[PDB]
């Protein structure tokens, strides 16, 4: 009975732990796998589109963002508050034109429309920029569900890699944001850094004409979302600390670097944004002081907390056990969830670290990454990344073994190196 709220219709969550709390005589690592379940107040909306002079090569990518964006706007729930920013060296908000938001009916949706029909390519690419000019929108909005969709084709070569995160910094905890990349000369670090930061994900448009059926799921999965801000609160005893706290399902996120301090050290807090009718996991590892043979201690306390308006509540909560035992059959059991997810960061990194070295002509290296990742997604049933790995490498004749290709689509490896952190589930 902690928190008090401040006036509600958030989600019910479903709340599960998976590990397996026993632990051999020296052991100071306890890992669980929090599984959580969200079942069925104003949205903002900013959807920032590259208006850089590469958009026009080929004409077809300045195109298919204008009909893109048309379909988000139609997408939009009546009443939704948005914004349109044109990228460049700098930043432009296009509709609306008065500085103040509007919501969504059909006369803003018409006049956002012939705005963005008036969208033309010209200039630099200053990301950094464009997410200010977006924050400064959502600071209009402070208790929206805020989301922003970002689209380039290039790299950020306007601004300094401090700039951008400068910029991304500002960003955290005022809007979350999905990241979309067009074509094959963008960078998918740079795309990869602002939607970790910003609690999303990174895709690539290979082909424009998917585009706006793109623009349509990201915005209606953003319609969906009932509550604007909730944390995932870690308490862990005196002693005891966090050695990683990972999303793992349905995307590899590390939250360890974004813990907000809570009222005492023993508390904190890692971001999760917004929430509609969906699932997500999360991998903790908590490293503790052992206890005897016998004793159980709580390594962990978890709680989802949403943050609403000047007050709290409670979600969900669930405790991380820790048993000593020397009973082996207890100990040796291997905890299936988290044993799946430990394996899916691996072959995460493995894919791009294969990738980079591919990309060097650091071949031995990228076979042995890529093997490794390869082997990873087999046994994880992963049949998707399965697929995107085959056309990266080949089996080589003599000794059948799976080998890097010395020479690889760009696009391919790009497709890759993007969804390496889209898992599977357990
Ligand atoms: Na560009």
């Amino acid at each position: 009975n902690l928190y008090f709220q401040s006036n509600s219709q958030y989600p019910d969550f479903a709340f599960e732990i998976n590990q397996n709390e026993f632990l051999a005589a020296g052991v100071r690592e306890v890992h669980a796998v929090v599984t959580l379940t969200a079942t069925a107040s104003e949205n903002v909306e900013v959807i920032i589109i590259d208006c850089s002079g590469s958009m026009d090569y080929p004409r077809t990518k300045m195109m298919a963002a204008k009909e893109a964006t048309k379909v988000a706007i139609d997408t939009l729930t009546d009443g939704a508050f948005f914004a349109v920013v044109a990228g460049t060296e700098g930043a432009r908000v296009v509709y609306p034109t008065g500085g103040q938001l509007l919501r969504a009916d059909y006369q803003s949706r018409a006049a956002a429309k012939e705005a963005v029909g008036r969208l033309h390519a010209n200039g630099g690419t200053a990301m950094g920029r464009w997410l200010a000019q977006a924050g400064r929108i959502f600071d209009t909005a402070p208790s929206a569900i805020k989301h922003a969709i970002l689209l380039t084709d290039g790299k950020d070569e306007s601004e300094t890699p401090a700039d951008l995160a400068r910029a991304i910094q500002s960003s955290i905890g005022n809007f979350t944001a999905d990241c979309r990349g067009i074509g094959e000369d963008w960078e998918p670090k740079e795309l990869r850094k602002i939607a970790d930061a910003l609690l999303g994900t990174v895709g690539i448009i290979r082909d424009p004409a998917t585009l706006a059926e793109d623009f349509r799921e990201m915005t209606a999965k953003s319609m969906g979302k009932e509550v604007a801000d909730v944390a995932l609160r870690l308490w862990a005893p005196k002693g005891a600390t966090i050695r990683y706290v990972k999303q793992v399902s349905p995307n590899l996120a590390d939250l360890s670097g974004m813990r907000v301090p809570g009222d005492n050290p023993l508390t904190g807090d890692y971001p999760t944004g917004a929430w509609g009718a969906e699932s997500r996991e999360y991998h903790i590892c908590v490293e503790v002081e052992p206890g005897n043979i016998g004793q159980e201690k709580l390594a962990g306390r978890v709680q989802l907390v949403a943050k609403d308006a000047g007050g709290a509540t409670l979600l969900g909560e669930g405790k991380i056990r820790a048993v000593w035992t020397e009973d082996t059959d207890l100990s040796t059991r291997i905890n299936g969830r988290v044993a799946h997810y430990t394996g899916q960061a691996e072959m995460a990194a493995a894919i791009q670290e294969g990738l980079d070295a591919q990309a060097a002509g650091d071949l031995d290296t990228a076979t042995a990454r890529l093997g490794r990742a390869m082997d990873l997604a087999v046994e994880s049933g992963h049949e998707d990344t399965v697929k995107m790995l085959r056309k990266v490498t080949e089996v080589d004749p003599a000794t059948s073994k799976v080998r890097a290709k010395a020479k690889v689509d760009k696009g391919d490896a790009m497709e890759l190196d993007v969804v390496s952190t889209k898992t599977v589930r357990a």
